[PDB]
């Protein structure tokens, strides 16, 4: 009974959809679930080739300073969320620093290279680590990736501002790690 | 924009579900759509490990001779229907001969080896051939696979009987090749 009859690490009904949270200067300005496998984060949706879903950054309510930085996105940021995990590719001139499970060690800024793909989260490692965790033999695996967009302001007191931040995760990972907390919640009531 | 952002040969909404047709001695005794990725063709569903969907052969109406042959299926036949195509593995002592797109050339019987996996249909070849076909530069690709189960009857006039036959195809392939015929049908009325 092999090979192609083998069972997968996760059922076929798995939800690898991308949960996005957009943050302007410390405040959450909105959430978006993306069910397509790939998408492009964009300042505004254009006619474009149309090879991908375009995901528009929210309109910033105080309007600026964030709108000045949204206007530098140009082609923006590619994101892929699939059975393998989460991938991103910076297309914009803006520096993007990232924190995610696959990040290298150190404090220093992990910066997304221009025009190059980066795997932020691996479903195979998360799944292996989650199983050891629930067997009490490990720490809980991480699953959230965060992109931090930066802008220079020479002459202000904060010479670099993280004006915009994007948190990303796959739906299935959050679901599995909320099952025990959800039971604890129900017991409080 | 690569690699993982690439576009697939077929949309993500693709229906690779397995369409089964069961035939006892020349008559169709039933049809079954299987939406699981793998399944086991069985005489009757048992408690079993439960690692797969079990698909029961129909109860034969005249009852026999076919029931004698269904009772030799033992563990039966594994089938996998996925984005790669159609795969089968004979678990039964019954000889199964097959006709499908990947069959070798010749008339002679193509027999499924015991405890060994056989790819009957490849979505990559079908898709490449279909495109050339619709461009008028090729013949239409085939997509149906047929398994022929056999039983000896020394002393009858047909010393080998093909009592049971199973036709298999993936839903998407039939759909695409019926689109033009469906238009022709509508024009007749």
């Amino acid at each position: 009974e092999d090979p192609v009859f083998l069972e997968h690490q996760l059922p076929l009904n798995s939800d690898y959809s991308l949960l996005l949270t957009f943050i302007y200067g410390g405040r959450v300005v909105g959430k978006t679930q993306v069910h397509s496998l790939d998408c492009r984060l964009v300042a505004e949706a254009s006619d474009s080739e149309s090879s991908m879903e375009q995901v528009e950054f929210p309109k910033p309510d105080p309007l600026e300073p964030t709108q000045h930085l949204l206007n530098q996105l140009d082609r923006g940021v590619l994101v892929a969320s699939n059975s393998r995990g989460l991938f991103v590719q910076r297309l914009c001139p803006i520096p993007i620093s990232w924190n995610a499970p696959e990040a290298p060690p150190g404090p220093g800024p992990h910066l997304l290279p221009s025009n190059k793909c980066v795997e932020l989260f691996k479903t195979t490692y998360f799944c292996r680590d989650l199983a050891q965790y629930f067997q009490g033999q490990g720490p809980p695996p991480k699953f959230q990736a965060t992109l931090h967009f930066w802008e220079e302001s020479p002459g202000s007191s904060h010479s670099q501002e993280n004006l915009i931040t994007v948190q990303m995760e796959q739906a299935f990972a959050r679901h599995l790690l909320e099952k025990i907390p959800e039971e604890e919640k129900a017991a409080l009531f």
